[PDB]
């Protein structure tokens, strides 16, 4: 893989860009988030990324952390989903950038958004409350909480679906990643009712899931604040400060993990990718769309690209990218859909646009 560093912006707020996300779901168009702002631009040839149009919120003390691209059910369209310290979320129409709804929680930070990788209404946000929430967007439901008895008992920072979106993995500052299933039949019974609710045909509110405990927990993986998770298939990629993303799988070697039970006490070390200057928390990676290739930057401007297309984990070869102008740290990356270029956005407020040769 090979990369060539083509333009660079930086914009007017001089806040960190702490978020990047191409959009996959229709469009080449990527969305950046820092300050009170979400910000869309467009890639065009000789290395052009034109400015398009800004959400920005009525809160001057609003710190978005994070964003999300999906469908519109309703309108067949694009939406975007913001959010970060106020712990709203925020439904954005990208075309006009008009803010659709939101949704509250208990109203502390969202850390992470992630859509279902089959259903377009189904939004997980992690959150500094230590819990986990799935909204339904289609009906305006809260679905279920994942948290309590024996969920996280620090901030949460990272979450990710597997590929069937049967099954979640979350982790946070606790140093735990815990694992939970959303194909038991009360969590699909749950889903179904959400999709059946309409509060102006009824007089209940909705019920939501309490989901306390979850099917299995670790934290013998790292040994400080998990703030990056990612499913590989049936493995799991996560990483904290300690300039590292750990490959590993719950249980014994050759353990299914759909026959994990919650009381496993085993995990599976696979590989580590080392890299350096990377000791900052909430630093997170990305991959493509087809889970080829693995970027994360660093606290200095350095891009690191894992190939992951090889017959084993441990075997995983890396090409890194610098530029001398680029030195400081990048906080998330992202590719678009066809694996052709890469942004990296960055603590001074740069986007860095690196295209494939
Ligand atoms: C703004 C994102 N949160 C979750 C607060 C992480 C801040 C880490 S820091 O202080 O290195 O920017």
């Amino acid at each position: 893989y090979s990369f060539k560093c083509v333009n660079s912006l930086k914009e007017d707020h001089n806040q960190p860009l702490f978020g990047v996300q191409f959009n996959w779901h229709s469009k080449l168009v990527f969305a950046t988030v820092g300050s009170n702002r979400v910000t869309l631009y467009e890639c065009h040839s000789q290395g052009e990324i034109r400015l398009l149009q800004s959400y920005v919120d009525a809160d001057a003390d609003e710190n978005f952390y994070t964003c999300a691209w999906t469908y519109d059910s309703n309108t067949s369209h694009p939406l975007l989903a913001v959010a970060g310290s106020r712990g709203i979320i925020r439904i954005i129409n990208p075309i006009t950038m008009q803010c659709i709804k939101h949704y509250v929680g208990h109203g502390n930070a969202i850390n992470e958004l992630k859509f279902h990788p089959r259903d377009p209404n189904l939004l997980l946000s992690v959150s500094k409350d230590h819990a986990l929430r799935l909204w339904n967007i289609q009906t305006d439901t809260l679905v279920a909480i994942f948290g309590g008895v024996e969920g996280h008992r620090d901030e949460v920072l990272s979450a990710d679906y597997d590929l069937l979106g049967e099954k979640i993995m979350s982790c946070g500052m606790d140093h735990s990643l815990k694992l939970w299933r959303i194909n038991s039949k009360r969590m699909m019974n749950a889903i179904k009712e959400s999709y059946d609710y309409n509060p102006n045909k009824t007089n209940r509110p909705f019920i939501s899931q309490k989901i306390h405990f979850p099917d299995f927990s670790t934290r013998d993986i790292h040994r400080n604040y998990v703030d990056c998770v990612r499913w590989l298939g049936d493995l799991i990629l996560s990483k904290s400060c300690e300039n590292a993303i750990v490959c590993w799988k719950p249980g014994k070697m050759e353990d299914d993990i759909d026959k994990i039970k919650p009381s496993e006490s085993n995990v599976t070390i696979l590989g580590r990718f080392d890299y350096s200057q990377c000791d900052i928390w909430y630093m997170r990676f990305s991959t493509d769309f087809w889970q080829k290739m693995l970027a994360l930057g660093n606290q200095v401007g350095k891009l690191y690209v894992w190939d992951l297309e090889v017959e084993d984990p441990h075997k995983a070869k890396c090409t890194t990218l610098t530029h001398h102008k680029c030195g400081a740290a990048i906080r998330q990356t992202s590719f678009s859909r066809d694996s052709s270029i890469l942004i990296a956005v960055c603590d001074d407020a740069s986007i860095w646009r690196w295209d494939r040769l």
